[PDB]
């Protein structure tokens, strides 16, 4: 592995336009990574993107919801995605925004024509194609935002977490329990308990997934659930890079103890990661990544 072209790139990844307060914060805010490949390149691929892109990310979804509020009704708006968690690692990170009725099908067949028509409007890139989202490129700032319409889960008190539903275009239907607020509430708050380094360790991951030469299909879903199984006690007062070792830890047992594997459920515990053969192979391919990074690593330990 060369860390320094792997650095860069990663500067490129989550700071494409480079600006250079963001650099300067970074080794700020890092003086130990001084010339040292190894650890410039795990300390930036554990750190946050800058909230500088986070938050144009943000109000380009705002400004969909605002030309959606011109033609919807009886719908709320939120949000989900990578960004919501602040695990997402790339600077152009874009946004979901979900389109939910206050109240089935032909409700949500009318938000999805409706929702096509003003967005094709105001939006000269408008992709309808996909039968489950609607993607925008707002060409003013760069961004892209997906539109998902759904409702909520209605199947003596009512629960938090129902879920939502998402309309399926295709089947005219609505697809089975989601629970998105439900994830990111439970991301959001382990991550607290931990002072951020339940992100450091999601965004650490995915990072290695997307410079690994493998093809490593494990979704942020996947690896969310990956992180969020690993017990608070074993990385409470762990630093960046003992974080490190930690990850290798429970990709190993995972991969290991067949029982454990089994027993990893997602975040919101409503399904389960691992079933999938591909999916296991590609566990495997994960953890030879994290064990490059932890055998360079660990003269600094």
């Amino acid at each position: 592995k060369n860390y320094s072209a792997l650095f860069e790139n990663l500067q490129n990844r989550s700071n494409p336009e480079k600006l250079q307060e963001i650099t300067t914060k970074f080794f700020s805010d890092n003086p130990d990574v001084k010339y040292n490949d190894v650890l410039k390149y795990i300390t930036l691929a554990m750190n946050g993107v800058s909230p500088e892109y986070t938050n144009k990310s943000r109000e380009a979804g705002e400004k969909v919801k605002l030309h959606l509020q011109d033609i919807l009704l009886d719908v709320e708006y939120q949000y989900q995605g990578s960004v919501m968690t602040n695990t997402h690692i790339k600077g152009y990170s874009d946004i979901d925004l979900l389109v939910i009725s206050d109240k089935a099908t032909n409700d949500l067949k009318n938000n999805r024509l409706l929702s096509e028509q003003k967005l094709s409007s105001v939006y000269e890139i408008c992709d309808i194609t996909h039968p489950k989202a609607i993607k925008i490129t707002n060409k003013s700032m760069g961004r892209d935002v997906d539109i998902v319409i759904a409702n909520w889960y209605d199947d003596n008190r009512q629960i938090e977490y129902r879920g939502i539903q998402i309309y399926n275009k295709r089947s005219n239907t609505i697809e089975n329990r989601d629970f998105p607020f439900l994830s990111i509430q439970r991301i959001n708050k382990r991550s607290s308990e931990t002072k951020g380094r339940l992100k450091k360790m999601i965004r650490f991951l995915k990072n290695l997934k997307a410079d690994s030469d493998e093809k490593i299909e494990l979704s942020s879903f996947d690896i969310n659930a990956i992180c969020y199984n690993i017990e608070k006690n074993k990385y409470l007062h762990s630093n960046k890079y003992q974080l490190v070792p930690i990850l290798y830890e429970q990709l190993n047992e995972l991969v290991s103890n067949s029982n454990k594997i089994n027993s990893l459920k997602s975040v919101d515990g409503h399904e389960y990661i691992f079933s999938n053969i591909d999916k296991k192979e590609s566990l495997k391919m994960l953890l030879q990544e994290v064990k490059i990074i932890y055998s360079n690593l660990q003269s600094y330990l």
